[PDB]
């Protein structure tokens, strides 16, 4: 205990095709469905999974490999053991292999710019693996947003945070049991903003940790070089396990670079080709 425990996230990128018609949003929830980075994981933390029809494709077609799932957050309070804490939904969902007795949504209380719009939140799942408890946060932050300074953004991330650590706070959760805390928390490896994080959350950086990596890089996603080709790349997206509660012996994060099949979209007389699942790359969290 925890093992041999393996934790995918994936920020998808489906967003609403009411507003955004041609991102190949259906196609790609079969496509990553089907992706062998998908597979063999005890849990997934989706972000991003706002489209009504393409994210309930997605949820779908991973029940063959995670049966036990919660809904995404911010639709409602169907499904959910509890709801605390808008154009549309969070865009975070869990699935898992494992059971999950107890699962609840909390709504974040401050937001700002574009993101006023969706009810961004976090998921908290508690699954039994074979005897074991195993407690996961799946979570999907505030972005920074041309019209909110970037003090403005921060600030809000912040407030998020603390969100969480009230709320596992008030779990009361016992400190021989895991949590992990996981999704695009938004937050640019190696920055003060970094620093902070690991301070709000409680939490400490995977093992041997390599941020030369970029979880979001318009240098080599297909996907970014149409929309934002001149950004900098950045790392936003981690799978965390809280300090005051138990540890492996190592935790680690990989991100996965792994291309798509090619697929194709028409706007208007043109075809645009890709080759990504999504604008980010997905994150593996593991023990060693």
């Amino acid at each position: 205990y925890p093992g041999n425990f393996k934790i995918t996230s994936h920020n998808v990128y489906l967003f609403s095709r009411n507003i955004y018609p041609n991102w190949g949003q259906m196609h790609r929830a079969d496509l990553i469905a089907q992706a062998d980075y998908m597979k063999n994981n005890d849990v997934v933390i989706l972000n991003e999974a706002f489209d009504t029809s393409a994210s309930h494709r997605l949820l779908n077609n991973l029940r063959e490999m995670y049966p036990h799932q919660t809904p995404v957050i911010g639709r409602s309070k169907h499904g959910w053991d509890k709801t605390e804490g808008a154009l549309e939904d969070g865009g975070v969902a869990v699935v898992s292999q494992w059971p999950i007795v107890e699962k609840s949504q909390h709504i974040f209380q401050r937001g700002g710019g574009a993101d006023r719009l969706s009810n961004k939140g976090f998921a908290y799942v508690k699954i039994m693996k074979n005897g074991k408890p195993y407690h996961i946060i799946g979570t999907h932050t505030q972005a920074d947003d041309s019209l909110i300074s970037k003090d403005t953004s921060r600030a809000i991330r912040a407030e998020q945070m603390q969100e969480i650590q009230t709320f596992i706070a008030k779990k009361n959760i016992p400190k021989d049991e895991i949590i992990f805390i996981g999704g695009d928390l938004n937050v640019n490896y190696g920055t003060d903003e970094y620093h902070d994080m690991l301070k709000l959350l409680n939490v400490s950086s995977p093992a041997n940790f390599n941020g030369q990596m970029a979880t979001w890089d318009p240098t080599t996603n297909s996907m970014l070089k149409e929309s934002y080709p001149k950004a900098a790349p950045e790392y936003l997206d981690y799978i965390f396990v809280e300090n005051g509660h138990a540890r492996p012996h190592s935790w680690h994060n990989k991100v996965l670079h792994t291309k798509s099949p090619q697929w194709s979209v028409k706007s208007w007389f043109k075809t645009y080709t890709y080759q990504d699942f999504s604008d980010h790359y997905p994150v593996v969290g593991f023990t060693d």
